């Protein structure tokens, strides 16, 4: 079906997000596990693998708007080098990404693609958990302590 | 069955503390399970299910009496900031409570609506859990350290 | 994750008519059983717990955007004396709130705030079904007759 | 394998009055169901589908007669303004649909299409109990009253 | 154990009155069910029920007490004609026996006997739920009228 | 509830496609059937459903809103001589059904209607769903072969 | 455990292979699904995931050895625009990376690192099985003709 390009490259720059995402939280899980720390890499794996789901989606979607999906351009990974960074590279690509989801779902909405916007919608609601999560984890290494979070997230 | 004028007074103003006890920890579970402190957050949760069950009873018993229960005089909630001023918050609302409910079992004592008096001693019982539960609570902050204490009550 | 202060301030509205509704129901549902009309009484406690739901997704809403959420406030319960009373309060209750939802729609629209939109629209969903729930019973007792409709129900 | 002309004819003549009953006995449902009349919304619904399942069979001996379904013409759906008036449309029209079918039968036995015939009598069959269905609960509202027949046809 | 005298005393006047209450309402079980009032039947059987299980509870007593059960001087049955008639007889009945539970429960508390205290108040407790069943039932006639309430108890 | 009079327009008008498009594809399935090619004639028996199920919630929706649901016009069914052309007709049906959603979305979002737009939104996430399938079947034509594409549709 | 820099540097050089192909694959899978070559695209899809484990492994070992993944170079993705030519990219993309890993398993044995010889033996395994895969595809679309090679690729 075609579909308007402007909403296409909207959804490739979403779609390039995501590929960020995937690397980025792969790398940090696989980070946490080498660390014995094996509940945060259990959960950064989930969110690694819940963003390969939205790059799924928005892949079938492009395709069937009849545009070119874009997996060549792979922008830059916010890798950190500890726990506190880690969550913290984190959480500035999700508000990165909101935002740009914000906006590609504005122009599906002036264009009529309300089928393309509620897709967006529905990664956005999970971008914003992801952002809660991020941001509770930073809360509570200052409530509890840092020695006292890794400690709770060692063991599964 | 006509019940005593005064006896469904003291009624409506323990129902009153009830509703309060409501609102009050219904918010506070859900502000510590914002805070990913989500063991607080349940056991909260379940504080607040107990007393909308005393509501209930008492709602029941003031409408069998031939009374109107009033559910739209509502109190000042007390909402603390952290952890700590939360269970005391709860602790001073119980505390009050508790001085009301004896008052209320001395009038049904006195002009023999004892059933009314057995309801009342249950809510009692229940109240004075509840008050062990928040003094045990802060106690255990001093024995095992604040921080110790709120990551024991992260994971559920 | 910081939210618009007016979007909240929207929530904190949205929130204040469902605890209204909350207790509302909650004592014409214990009402209607007081008086043996069971099957009106459960139907009603289901609407309540309706409400509880929606308010408890409002606060945790709130809180995730960083705003206090406000159980301290609660308007006017309109409060029947008889069946048809009772429906109509509810009614004339509903249709306010479905105003307030609206413009609280409106207003997460303006600011691009779609989660808080959607979770809007979903509770507005509900309270259509209230509504539809409500002037249907009304109807019927025009169609059978009060008698009739308070005998179908009187038994679960 | 080739059919008769004529028998084609009266075949997408009774179809077409089964389209007619399809439309109407949806929408006198969906009507019922808005009022809170469930059982009696209920009960019109599978007539519907009884009807559509008659127009199938009727479609698929068409096409195997070698001839050409006539779905296009829609004739006038009788639509009652209350339960008395819709009963009595749907009668009127089942009436008139055993006309038309006792023709048919008429001309398929003349013409030796005999398997026709069968199917015919089949969805005769059929649509006297439809009949014997509508004239008794006409029969019934005069018996009970048509607040008491109502009442008995709110809840399923 | 040896009880006090007066305390028995007051035992065997609860227990006459039981010894009406299980009388009168197995007769009126019997003229409803032998009307064809199945379920007002049924549910008055069981009021009996509940008081011969009280009767029981209150012989036990007596005998350990050391006192002499009396279930001999058997008092006025209440029998109604009809069923709003029958329901207030046994509405009286239920009235005048709370009424003697109330002064033995003080004369109980008055010698230290707070097990039969306890004994009492759970039978007082059985008859406000009786009081309540009896109550409501003549309201409901009021509210759907004594032939739709007939009606309503005809089948089980 | 009293809805926007052109929402309702707008509905109706939805419920009109919904109509011709039942219609044109069962009569499809059933030439599809009774040509042998049965895995076609089944999934097009599914497409037809799908549009019942359709109709059924916008007539729903509209009596809701105090409207009279139209099922009494019934546009122009396009019917095919082969699969090919049945195939475009379909999809010839489905882009113009997607246009008239499209602007019926705008005006419930113009008149704050926001269920209404829901429905709708679910209902274009079907119709893009079902046009994504008859693309790609007249697609499949072409990479395969039309002899290949209809001999992978005779069986079930 | 410290590893030799070289045999780390080969690491990254296969992880880099990997990583190229999860995107071309999953790319290609979502391709032929879109088609409708829906056993295509799902062997495909199970292609990339196989690469995706490759890629852990790889992170995972690399980690060990106290050296850094790199997931930020991501070389040049061979996409193709049909059937014969996917397939081919594919072909093409195996046929270099299995280059790269006997040169990586040259290096491992001569510095002694086993461990890392063998997890690269068994990738390479799998990449042989790979390249089997599709030299039997595209030699099976020269014995059976591309129209019926697609054909038997449509459906699940
Ligand atoms: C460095 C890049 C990647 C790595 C290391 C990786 C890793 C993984 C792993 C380990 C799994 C689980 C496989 C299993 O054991 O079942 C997985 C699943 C999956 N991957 Fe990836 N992946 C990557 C990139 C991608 C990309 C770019 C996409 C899509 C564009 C994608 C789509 C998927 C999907 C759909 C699943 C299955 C999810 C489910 O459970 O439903 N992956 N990935
Ligand atoms: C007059 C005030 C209230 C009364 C009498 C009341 C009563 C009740 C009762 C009887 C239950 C079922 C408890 C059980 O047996 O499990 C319940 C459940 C619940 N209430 Fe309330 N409630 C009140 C206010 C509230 C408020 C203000 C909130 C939230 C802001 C709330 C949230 C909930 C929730 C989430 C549930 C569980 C619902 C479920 O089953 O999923 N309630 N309430
Ligand atoms: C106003 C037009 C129509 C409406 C609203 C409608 C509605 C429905 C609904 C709601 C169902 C149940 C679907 C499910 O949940 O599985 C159904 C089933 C069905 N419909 Fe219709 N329909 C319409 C027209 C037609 C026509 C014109 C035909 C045939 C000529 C037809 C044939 C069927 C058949 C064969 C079934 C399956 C029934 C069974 O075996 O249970 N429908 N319809
Ligand atoms: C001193 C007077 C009475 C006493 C203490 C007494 C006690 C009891 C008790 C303890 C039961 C068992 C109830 C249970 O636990 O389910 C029972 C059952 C029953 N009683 Fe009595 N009762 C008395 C008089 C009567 C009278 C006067 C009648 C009828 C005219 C009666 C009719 C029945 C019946 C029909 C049952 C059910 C027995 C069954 O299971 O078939 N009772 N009674
Ligand atoms: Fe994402
Ligand atoms: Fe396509
Ligand atoms: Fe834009
Ligand atoms: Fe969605
Ligand atoms: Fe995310
Ligand atoms: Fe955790
Ligand atoms: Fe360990
Ligand atoms: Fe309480
Ligand atoms: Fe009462
Ligand atoms: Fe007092
Ligand atoms: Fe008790
Ligand atoms: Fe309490
Ligand atoms: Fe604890
Ligand atoms: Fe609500
Ligand atoms: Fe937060
Ligand atoms: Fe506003
Ligand atoms: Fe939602
Ligand atoms: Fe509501
Ligand atoms: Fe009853
Ligand atoms: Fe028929
Ligand atoms: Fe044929
Ligand atoms: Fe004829
Ligand atoms: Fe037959
Ligand atoms: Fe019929
Ligand atoms: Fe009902
Ligand atoms: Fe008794
Ligand atoms: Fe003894
Ligand atoms: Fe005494
Ligand atoms: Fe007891
Ligand atoms: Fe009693
Ligand atoms: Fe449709
Ligand atoms: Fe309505
Ligand atoms: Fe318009
Ligand atoms: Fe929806
Ligand atoms: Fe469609
Ligand atoms: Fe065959
Ligand atoms: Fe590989
Ligand atoms: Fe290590
Ligand atoms: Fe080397
Ligand atoms: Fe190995
Ligand atoms: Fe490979
Ligand atoms: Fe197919
Ligand atoms: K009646
Ligand atoms: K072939």
């Amino acid at each position: 079906m075609k579909g308007d390009k402007k909403v296409i490259q909207h959804l490739n720059k979403i779609l390039g997000n995501e590929l960020i995402a995937i690397n980025q939280y792969f790398l940090h899980s696989r980070m946490w596990n080498d660390w014995g720390l094996k509940r945060l890499g259990a959960h950064e794996y989930h969110e690694s693998i819940d963003e390969m789901k939205h790059a799924d989606k928005l892949i079938e979607r492009i395709l069937f708007l009849e545009g070119a999906p874009n997996l060549q351009d792979l922008g830059k990974l916010l890798i950190g080098a500890n726990t506190q960074e880690m969550l913290q590279c984190d959480l500035n690509l999700e508000l990165k990404a909101t935002k740009d989801l914000r906006e590609a779902i504005v122009h599906c909405e002036q264009v009529h693609d309300y089928v393309s916007r509620d897709l967006l919608k529905d990664i956005l609601e999970s971008e914003e958990e992801h952002i809660d999560y991020l941001e509770t984890q930073l809360g509570l290494i200052q409530k509890v302590g840092l020695e006292n979070y890794l400690q709770s997230h060692m063991h599964e």
